[PDB]
């Protein structure tokens, strides 16, 4: 095989493509912060509904804290009936009894990401949300920068993405909600997660998945961190449901 | 039934035991395999796809917690990678959307690619283990007999802890420009041979050498992707991946032949 | 000598045994956090009593802050009558007068660990307790991860060990009691150790060794740190007695 | 016969501090001359130390880390069991270590139990173990190696420029694992024409069996055992199987006993 | 006599090692009880130490770094001179330090000469200086402060979990500079209802004069001098001018002498 | 007491005096690199002889590796007859027998430094020698920078000090001799110190203290490092004698 490869043609193709993408993407319907299990589920459902969705993830790879499974052991758990949310995306499960299923902790994030992308959602990695955009209305988008710039420690201004809604799906950090409260000196505490009580934790998640400030929703562990809910460890049924519920709430508000 | 109105039954011990139990059946099974591929990059995952379709038992080992290698960042952070005719079929094959940029050049979302390559590999039967470092090789008189493994966490943490092993009929170095498995072989076993490393950039010379350079370099040890060019002093090509995909496929064909 | 050694047989033996240990260990009667002198003493006494005991230690080696003795000088001190707690485990002592004895600071942790293990206690090193498990009842176990993962800085979920009781034997850090208070936003301060007053410190230890929250006990310096007690330096009599007392208190609560 | 909570304990800062000083001071003045210095409190070094001390020699084991044990604790990739094969399993049994039979002459042992019990055996046999102590160099005479140059691990980690002290000995043993760090010091600093090749890749059988052949006096008064032996002679490695380590240590003690009773 | 090159020197490892060990132990066993402990071998602490030792007290100065001197060496922003103003210049002259007159009662001195000569004066007056030694805590009695809890700088930097030793004293002096680290320990660990405010911004005149007022016993048996005094009382700072530092140290010695001859 | 202290007057005095020192110091007779025991002894003797001497030291404090004594134990050893080199500077010694004396490891560097400074030598600390100055003649001085700049990792050009002679007294590093050889691609190896043999080591020091390249002398451990000599540990007699000898050799070469 003769392959025709040229530096300039390669460079320009990347540049050209990246530009059409960037100019288009800086206005969107929904921005999801965090490409974890809850954020990617939310993204799936919103995109199926025809919304223009961007998922932003600080690390170069999506996935959040799924890859390592439980203490390095590469399986994660899902309980009935949230297992359907995995089946529905082609993820193979193993039945371990009593409504408990496991899945390869590398297979899960891959297939959740593909579902999201194939549903229409855009995922940008290597991108840090450092702040929010505000209007009198409430939250109006996100202020973004490059992970590389952040790690490198450089003093460089950001860019923006305007959106109708922002979703904090950043895990136990609840880092977008914290930014809102700290920088805008709101009289409210983000308490953070309590200790482990899997049952209390999993069930609180759905109650705690809501709009916490105008145009700002939380899902996944960010929801329990924001409302002082218990944690559940390497069981993900509530994560997936929270993401879906979050998409339903947003769909309602936005139609 | 309403999604707000769901009772979830979640228990710490049941969760912990399920993960332990499943990890064990996996581990006890996986430590003997037909082929071990080192590196979950574009070449290694392509190779894994083809070998698994052929019914071989394949393990891909990757140091980082996420697969993908150096695809995610695309070109200098700009999140698209290039593929040239006819290697674009190797992407289409796997559901990856391409944009035609002219002259047989296509781009693809640099996040979409590694995801879809990984899914293909896994759906073809290949097992991918991340967070796992190959620190050494296993030898027999025959030649290479498998890999010596440890955890990334242990490595980063700097702890002095012994490894485990995976025996295989074949090992593939798909570790990129590092060519780290070939280097280990040469350095530790004091072989009279130099791993020269990649030359400077000449995309055309580089892309075409890749296929010539994708071969068995020592008994039971194959190289593909940039590891092939690094091992043979070939030029590099930058963020164009047609040769990577073809190298991976070729590497699978060579191994299939040897192993049938 | 011809030795028959094989990679796969070696690997599978390790995996098989570990896998068996793990499935069994994630439910236990008592979890002791910290393989220091107090935690290992507690572990000895509870295991003699037939309880199923796991000691968890973040570092790969047990021992806590015994090894370096005093400012690097490799001897630690024990005072009458706590010296019996060392002799009973085979530790050689040197009489320095006035009811003071010293012991080789390397010999001590080794022999405390052996006693615990031989009494039935299991010691897992390289393991960090990052959180607690709760029920309405009170503390229900511990949330664990690997030291390697922690040092490496990786974002990886934990596993669990359920237990009837948890013991904070983590030294002056009192890190388990702190986790409880901080994360569950309890209205209470963990004051931390006061300055050195060896006599006040040694004697307070026994008063301070107790159940501080349902199913959570403290012993060793964690006890004084939790109750704002004085410290005593490289003298360990109270540490050993605290561990023993802590085992007695737990035995009482748990035998039924 | 009382509530433990009531016991009156007499504890005093000065008495505590002086007891530690006094005892360390006696220990140090005595220890700086010895028959054998073993560098590395790993499985091979501690085994060696057991056997030499039983024989009545004055033995010091030096270990850089605060805890003894070497790379035993983490077992295999974190999984806390190590393997031993027939007949080296007796070297564990004899020290009270419980073994589980896994078949085909393979036994496992709790990776935390092993180093503890090896250390206790050594100490109870008479050996002295000093942790937190780095060997940074050797002492020489025309005769050959004459002891070790020592410093504190704390000082080393802290990066401070501080002179060392010494321990004179008739023999030195490099039991420092794959580093073979004492042999390397000898060669590098004294510009000897010889290469320390380092370990080859894994071949457990070739590796385990070479260990016994490779356990020897490599330079006058300097022995190697454990992985240091295979590293020094370009031998293969064997992973988390320790039968050869234990035998190497024992063999090393036999070779030294022979040389020194002469 | 001869060309130096031909001198026969008798040097032996063991004799060297045992001499150091022997002398250190006599020193350590003696030093762990003292009249006064000064924390910080800076300009104020070393001055204080001079005056207390001249008075016949048994004084130990403890310094974390291997070298004494505090923040004198670098002078002002690296420029190696420090300033002293009339009449505190006599406190330098009296110790042999050469001064250059810059006018208006301002003198400079070589920033390397000063710490050296202050240290020599202290040592020659009888004071003992131990470097490489960190004070991590205080010793208490109902009476008040009863000494210091000490550890090795090496151990601290290395990050090791190792217990300390102690030095009992009638008085402790915090001469640790703007950190006021001993006073802070007292307050933080013993949960005293009092704030250590720390130094204010620069106002050299207000700062220099407050120092003498602020040099006092702040808790029973605990004195402050030097910048620790201003840090403890929220006083202004003065920069690279040291007259008040020297006077503070001297005043501190006078206050202590008074208390202790009672 | 009313003290008159002013920021500007303070700042200007420091600046004024420093600039005067700097403009004068950048030409000197002898530059000694390393304020250790050998370098400071050499400096004493050269300055007594009327030469203009600068000692340069990277760390903010002088002293080299004296302060910590032996493995932290704060005493260093000196053997007959080199003990006179310490008594002559006011250092108190303790007789430990057989011609061995010890001295407080903090007292020694202080008093060596004072002697040097009082003899006329200038000591500049916080100053790194990063390179040499050359002429056809041979070595012509040193290229200097600030320790702070080096540690901070900043890319900043240096300044210079011209001298008739340069002395490498940088200890076992022998860092100035190494710079010469590496950067100027001389066909010669700096072997570095051998292992410990105190007697061989101490005696070789005097033979090894010499001019190794035109205008470049070595003393102290740098001498043994340069010539592959054995080391001797915390015994300093040879260090002191090496420094003195080095001053004698330089005096001879330089008096005319
Ligand atoms: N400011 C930010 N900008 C961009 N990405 C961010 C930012 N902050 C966090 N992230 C990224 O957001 C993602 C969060 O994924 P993560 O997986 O932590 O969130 P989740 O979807 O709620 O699931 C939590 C579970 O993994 C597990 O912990 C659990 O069940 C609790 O016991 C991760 O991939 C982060 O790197
Ligand atoms: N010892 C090891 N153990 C496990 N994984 C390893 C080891 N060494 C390397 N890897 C892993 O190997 C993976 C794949 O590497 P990588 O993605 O570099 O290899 P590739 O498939 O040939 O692709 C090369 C292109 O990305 C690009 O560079 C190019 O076109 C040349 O100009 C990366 O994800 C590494 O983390
Ligand atoms: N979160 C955690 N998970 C696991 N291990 C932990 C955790 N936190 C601490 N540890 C481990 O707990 C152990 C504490 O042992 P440590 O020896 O500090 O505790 P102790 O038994 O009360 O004895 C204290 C004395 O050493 C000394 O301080 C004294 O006499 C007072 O002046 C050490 O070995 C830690 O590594
Ligand atoms: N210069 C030094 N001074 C003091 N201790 C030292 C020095 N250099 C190394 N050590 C210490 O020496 C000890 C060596 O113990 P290590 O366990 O490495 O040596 P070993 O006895 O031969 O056993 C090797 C096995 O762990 C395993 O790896 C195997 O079977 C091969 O695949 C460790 O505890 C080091 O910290
Ligand atoms: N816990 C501790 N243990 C031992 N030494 C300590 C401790 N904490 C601090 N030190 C040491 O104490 C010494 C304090 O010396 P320092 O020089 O800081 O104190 P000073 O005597 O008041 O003089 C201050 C002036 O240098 C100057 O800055 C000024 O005029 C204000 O603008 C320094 O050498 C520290 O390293
Ligand atoms: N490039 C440089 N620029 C400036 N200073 C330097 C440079 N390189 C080294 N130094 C400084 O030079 C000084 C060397 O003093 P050092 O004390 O190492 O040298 P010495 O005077 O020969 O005495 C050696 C003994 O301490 C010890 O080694 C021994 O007897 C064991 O065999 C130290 O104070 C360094 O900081």
């Amino acid at each position: 095989i003769k392959l025709n490869a040229d530096e300039t043609k390669t460079t320009k193709a990347i540049l050209k493509a990246s530009f059409d993408m960037w100019l288009d993407i800086v206005e969107a319907d929904v921005v999801i912060v965090g490409a974890g299990p809850s954020g990617l589920t939310c993204a799936r459902y919103l995109a199926k509904e025809g919304f223009k969705v961007v998922v932003l993830e600080r690390h170069l790879a999506f996935g959040g804290g799924t890859w390592g499974g439980g203490m390095g052991f590469p399986y994660i758990v899902v309980e009935e009936p949230a297992d359907e949310l995995l089946r529905e995306v082609g993820i193979k499960l193993i039945d371990m009894g009593d409504g408990y299923y496991v899945a390869d902790s590398v297979e899960v994030p891959a297939k959740l990401a593909v579902a999201a992308m194939d549903a229409g959602a855009k995922i940008l990695t290597g991108i840090v949300v450092e702040d929010l955009i505000l209007r009198e209305d409430g939250v109006a988008g996100v202020v973004i920068n490059s992970y590389a710039i952040e790690r490198a420690g450089l003093h460089i201004d950001p860019l923006t993405i305007r959106s109708k809604v922002v979703v904090d799906a950043t895990g136990h950090e609840a880092s977008i909600v914290n930014i809102l409260v700290k920088k805008n000196k709101l009289e409210a505490d983000v308490p953070g997660e309590k200790s482990m009580w899997a049952e209390k934790g999993e069930n609180a998640l759905l109650r705690n998945t809501r709009e916490v400030y105008p145009n700002l929703f939380v899902c996944g562990m960010a929801a329990n961190a924001s409302h002082g809910g218990y944690r559940m460890g390497a069981i993900f049924g509530g994560m997936y449901l929270s993401g879906k519920l979050c998409a339903e709430l947003i769909t309602e508000k936005l139609k």
